[PDB]
């Protein structure tokens, strides 16, 4: 049963999300492997390890390689403005 949540993070006080992403669509997809204390995601508290990362700032992370996902996340985090993550709960 579908369990989708959208998390908009104010990145005024945070310099990184503090997430590690594992796996990719072979369909499966890209998962939150771990969440690092000190990051925006940990502070917000809603996203948990095992959540599937679907979308960041209107970019579809479905059918995206792990390498590509890391590079896109880096580009987004290195630019100003709030970051909107949409995940499927485990
Ligand atoms: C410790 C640290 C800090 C910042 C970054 S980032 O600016 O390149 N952004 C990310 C990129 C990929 C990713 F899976 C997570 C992040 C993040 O902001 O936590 C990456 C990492 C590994």
């Amino acid at each position: 049963s579908l369990n989708i949540i959208t998390v908009t993070l104010n990145m005024e006080k945070y310099n990184f999300l503090g997430i590690s992403i594992v796996g990719q669509s072979n369909d499966g997809g890209i998962y939150i492997g771990s969440i690092m204390k000190g990051g925006a995601v940990a502070a917000d508290g809603r996203i948990e390890p095992g959540d599937m990362l679907l979308q960041v700032n209107e970019i579809n992370f479905e059918n995206m390689s792990n390498d590509d996902a890391v590079r896109v996340l880096r580009e987004i985090v290195h630019k100003p403005g709030p970051i909107t993550l949409t995940v499927a709960k485990s």
